[PDB]
DNA sequence: GACCAACCCT
DNA sequence: AGGGGGTC
């Protein structure tokens, strides 16, 4: 059913109208200097397509898009933004975007494109774009009458939707988290991504000498050790060695047939020399695969720099995520892969990187939301809240708080957090049910507000159906209803979850915008680099390092007031490894 | 190209 | 709780 529309040759004074839906379209998955391959622009006046390189070079719509006081509704702004920062561009003015206000209202629903977020309010008339575009190999752009339809499609859709979006928004008393939380985020994400990390990789290449030479020697250990030569990374070639033929004993079983796995490995352990160095073997080689060669291909040779991809639309809980390269997961729990932080440097001479971290944001929130009498207490006095909850489920004195017990409470703290069943603490702890359920019912005797909280939450869950967080950020739990047991469990574990998780992705999202506004402010130089959930990295100037020390964290624990102290912690240096 | 099993992070 | 090579 053609859509009507002008296939401008240039553009015009009524392209330019103080209100606007505006596509600017970026195939390429990863939009770092990727290309545009059309505009379209919907408004008062009528709908228009543009091609990019006339659109461009046109100072009066390169105007257009930089004047803040020139309105803009788009769908995943930050992907245009970004490509259009490569290109020395500005865009401002969002005043709202589709695919974080679909995202706010239903994050179980998926949406990654307009025909999605459409269906959501019955609107029909756009195509989904893996249907104009195809996927995988055949992943093409197509011949101008054809993109020129879709886009415009697409604009049209965002110029009918935004009102109908906005509304329920509102009605959910979600609005604000979409026009002072989200969309500002996006502005600062989309600087943070352009900005980008600078490798040293020199510093990389090294270390994969040194790991390759090792693997070669742990390799041909394992070799020697199992009498003959096969693939190690093969789960059926190992199982034969480790099962079949060194007739060690079958724990675990997988799917497919034999479990490999750590925990079950470090089990079989004393039976025989060579499981410590496959599991040795393994970790080399997941920092080898991983870390240094697949860091390595994503470096930009001319920038030096990685230049990761923050998805502000993608977790259950309100949480960013991080791809191409995932910089949410650089190994840090053992010394040999934490080494890797040292390749991640200052962008410039004499600059240095700050890291600012929450000190045990989730339970601090949980002791917030649940008003447990005995976790305010224990954050008011600033304790070490695992050797507090061994003492009180041990009935013991810090004296007494042996590392073990430790530990012990430990995972006891993250089972209520996870909201785990006697069965998951079991083996976590590695101990029988009987005395999971009896650590778990010392907690809550220890800590009845927070009893009192995972009862109330579930039961809110199951009259709601959603489960709300601290800036009312919103999750839809059907299963909860479910007469399964297992679907029923997740669920309940969910509701008690998700406004833990959430609530902390809140707070971490407001102290990112505060901080920015302050930055300014003050005139710094210091920026945003990355964000793992609970801390905030930044690179500044060795001048202006004693200040931030100061500031950062003050922003942070003033981002929302609780019923208990927030606590930053901050480290700096010379790589992101030395903050610590 | 899609799954599984494995291992990285908060 | 939430994410991010081998085989057929």
């Amino acid at each position: 059913a053609k859509m009507a529309f002008t296939l401008a040759d240039r553009v015009t004074e009524e392209m330019l109208a103080d209100k606007a839906a505006l596509v600017v379209e970026v195939v390429e998955e990863n939009y770092h200097d990727a290309p545009i391959v059309g505009i379209a622009v919907v408004n008062e006046h009528g709908r228009f397509f543009l091609r990019p390189e006339s659109a461009l070079a046109d100072p009066q719509f390169v105007a257009w898009l930089g004047d803040e006081t020139k309105k803009k509704s788009m769908f995943d702004s930050k992907r245009a933004a970004v490509a259009l920062k490569w290109k020395g561009i500005e865009l401002c003015g969002v005043s709202f975007d589709l695919l974080l206000a679909a995202y706010l209202l239903d994050p179980a629903q998926g949406v990654d494109d307009v025909a999605a977020a459409a269906k959501m309010k019955q609107y029909e008339a756009v195509r989904p774009d893996e249907a104009v575009y195809g996927k995988g190999a055949k992943r093409a752009v197509p011949d101008e009458p054809v993109l020129a339809e879709h886009l415009v499609r697409k604009a049209a859709a965002i110029w009918a939707l935004e009102r109908p979006f906005l509304d329920e928004l509102r009605r959910n008393e979600q609005d604000r988290l979409l026009v002072e939380l989200e969309q500002p985020l996006s502005s600062i994400l989309a600087e943070m991504e352009f900005a980008g990390v600078k490798v040293d990789t020199k510093r990389l290449e090294q270390m994969g000498k040194e790991l390759a030479e090792q693997l070669r020697t742990v390799e041909q250990r394992i070799y020697e050790l199992a009498g003959q030569e096969f693939n190690i990374n093969s789960p059926k070639q190992l199982g034969v060695i480790l099962f079949e033929k060194l007739q060690l004993p079958v724990l675990k079983k997988t799917k497919t047939g034999y479990s490999t796995s750590a925990d079950v490995l470090e089990k079989l352990a004393p039976y025989h020399e060579i499981v410590e160095n496959i599991l040795h073997y393994r970790q080399l080689g997941k920092l080898q695969s991983t870390y240094i060669e697949g860091l390595l291909k994503v470096v930009r040779p001319d920038t030096k720099k990685v230049h990761t991809i923050f998805n502000q639309a993608l977790t259950q809980t309100g949480r960013l995520s991080s791809t191409e390269p995932n910089l949410q997961n650089i190994p840090i729990r053992l010394e040999e892969g934490r080494k890797i932080r040292q390749a991640f440097v200052p962008s410039e001479s004499d600059w240095l990187i700050f890291a600012a971290d929450y000190s045990q944001i989730e339970l601090r929130v949980l002791a917030h939301i649940a008003e447990d009498d005995n976790l305010m207490e224990a954050f008011r006095r600033d304790l070490d809240i695992h050797t507090k909850t061994a003492m009180d489920i041990f009935q013991v004195s810090e004296d007494e708080v042996t590392p073990n017990m430790r530990r012990q409470a430990k995972a006891v703290n993250k089972g209520i957090v996870y909201g785990i069943s006697d069965y998951g603490l079991a083996q976590n702890l590695n101990i029988s049910r009987k005395e999971a359920a009896e650590f778990i019912e010392r907690y809550f005797e220890s800590f009845p507000g927070v009893k009192r909280y995972m009862e109330n939450i579930v039961q809110e869950a199951k009259q709601k159906g959603y489960v709300t967080t601290l800036l009312h950020r919103r999750r839809y739990l059907p299963d909860i209803t479910s007469r399964n047991f297992n679907v029923r469990s997740f669920a309940e574990r969910m509701a008690m979850n998700t406004p833990i998780q959430g609530s902390a992705a809140d707070i971490i999202k407001k102290a990112m915008i505060d901080l920015n506004a302050r930055l300014k402010e003050e005139r710094l130089q210091a920026r945003l680099l990355l964000q793992v959930h609970d801390e905030l990295i930044l690179e500044a100037p060795k001048e202006e390092m004693e200040r931030l020390c100061r500031l950062v964290p003050e922003v942070m624990e003033q981002a929302v007031t609780l019923r208990v102290p927030l606590k930053v912690d901050y480290h700096y240096g010379s790589t992101w490894y030395d903050a610590k």
